[PDB]
């Protein structure tokens, strides 16, 4: 049980208004054979071009939802629409093309996998909401055989060219004109009552419908992110590293143990409550403070009801010293909260776009994260940059230019003049800081914060 078999059925009734008399019994097998592919009994890596579930989930960065509208079919122009928002118009003789042959789409439906997915993953999976013309308009622009690899680099190959007789990855496809060996799903063999529209504005109201293929391929794929990764959530699923991740993570832990240590030092709070992760781990371990967990889990649907976290009946009282919500989204943070939150508006290869102004927030684990919303913030104010250390001034063991700012909190910079040491940490924690900005976090902390109160823990 790995791949999803040939001989599986799958339901036609989606497709009879497209393909009126088709059986109602229909395989996988029968179906491929019926769009014009031949799978000549290869063993070869590419055993069915649908894929399951469980599979489409493991490769949710290369989820691309596709839908043919019938303009006008042989006779009649076809509008294809792409979740990345192209329309293309393909002639048989919100970005809308003008009609034109298969042999010049194909080139235009090569460049756009190639450059939106290239820095995703290693293949497409076309999300559909099959009705018909989308699976029959395939032989135009897909071409299948056995697992390739590239003919400039070692990646598997996801593109042939007729030009050159050659296969390539999305990285070395420049005039390549066919889409290789792509995978696909059918949302619509999960289980629906109503069409698409039904079924999506349930869960959304960001995606409208313009009447065109693009909308109809935005909504498919908004659909399958709800469907695995709202209502469902598998945070056991490993992910590649296909970028900074592991910087990322990095800095996110250094920022985290900078803001939290230099709060408890400037307003000696004597209490820390603790509210997300249950799996957390004391952050600042040599802190005198009273630290208290509360277990939340990413939220993936909708932000936490401050109302719901902190009442129904614990300290009880989490208007006593500090609240730290590192990671967990909630609708309204109190007043007295050090909070880093994820803007889910964000452009970055770790983060897709998902459900009801929700992101997808792919590193290591995927997290569909709730839409960023600054009203949240209301009681807090953007923490600024600052860097903090009490560890001795010593170089010990990278050329240097004296360093010169206002926001090196330390000893030396406090007797006039930075040492080399904290001058090296302080530009390391400086790139660490703009790493996790820049991925999309953002940092939130009590109005009375004033890193002026730090200089008086040098005495
Ligand atoms: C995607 S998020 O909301 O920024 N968040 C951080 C990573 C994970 O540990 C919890 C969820
Ligand atoms: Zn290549
Ligand atoms: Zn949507
Ligand atoms: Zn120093």
């Amino acid at each position: 049980p790995t791949h999803l078999s040939v001989d599986t059925k799958f339901k036609t009734e989606g497709l009879c208004v497209d393909i009126p008399g088709i059986p109602k019994d229909m395989t996988y097998r029968r179906l491929i054979s019926m769009m014009g592919f031949k799978m000549n009994y290869q063993v070869n890596g590419y055993p069915n071009m649908f894929i399951t579930r469980e599979e489409a989930i493991r490769h949710v960065r290369a989820w691309i939802g596709f839908d043919v509208e019938g303009c006008h079919g042989t006779n009649l122009p076809l509008q294809l629409g792409f979740s990345t928002g192209v329309n293309l118009v393909a002639v048989p003789t919100p970005l809308m093309y003008k009609g034109l042959p298969w042999n010049v789409v194909r080139i235009k439906i090569v460049q756009m996998l190639s450059d939106t997915l290239k820095n995703l993953s290693d293949r497409v999976v076309f999300v559909l909401w099959a009705h018909g013309f989308e699976l029959t308009s395939m032989k135009y622009f897909v071409k299948i055989g056995p697992e390739r690899t590239c003919c400039l680099c070692d990646r598997r190959a996801t593109c042939f060219s007729t030009a050159s007789d050659t296969y390539a990855c999305w990285h070395h496809s420049i005039g390549f004109d066919y889409v290789y060996n792509p995978f696909m799903i059918d949302v619509q063999q999960w289980g629906f009552t109503g069409n698409l529209q039904s079924n999506h504005d349930l869960y959304c109201q960001v995606h409208g419908n313009a009447h065109v293929a693009s909308c109809d391929a935005i909504m498919t794929r908004c659909l399958a992110v709800h469907e695995c990764f709202v209502k469902r959530v598998d945070w056991t699923i490993e992910y590649p590293i296909i970028g900074d991740e592991l910087k990322i993570n990095a800095a996110c832990r250094k920022v985290q143990h900078m803001v939290v240590k230099a709060a408890l030092l400037a307003d000696k709070f004597p209490v820390l409550h603790d509210i997300g992760n249950p799996k957390a781990i004391k952050c600042v371990p040599q802190a005198d403070v009273e630290w208290k967990f509360y277990d939340a889990q990413p939220c993936s649907d909708k932000a936490y009801k401050i109302e719901e976290l902190f009442y129904s009946y614990h300290s009880d009282k989490f208007t006593d010293g500090v609240c730290l919500f590192w990671n967990c989204n909630v609708d309204r943070y109190p007043a007295n909260s050090i909070v880093c939150r994820f803007d889910t508006r964000v452009l970055s290869n770790l983060n897709l776009p998902g459900c009801d102004g929700g992101s997808l927030y792919v590193n290591k684990h995927a997290f569909h994260t709730p839409a960023f919303d600054k009203s949240a913030f209301v009681n807090l104010k953007q923490l600024p940059f600052f860097y903090y250390s009490d560890s001795p001034c010593e170089s010990h063991g990278i050329d240097y230019v004296p360093l010169k700012s206002a926001t090196c909190i330390t000893r030396c910079n406090l007797g006039g003049a930075v040492c080399r040491h904290h001058a090296n940490e302080y530009r390391l924690y400086l790139d660490a800081y703009n790493m996790m900005i820049s991925a999309g976090f953002s940092l939130w902390v009590y109005k009375q914060f004033d890193t002026y109160n730090l200089w008086n823990t040098f005495t």
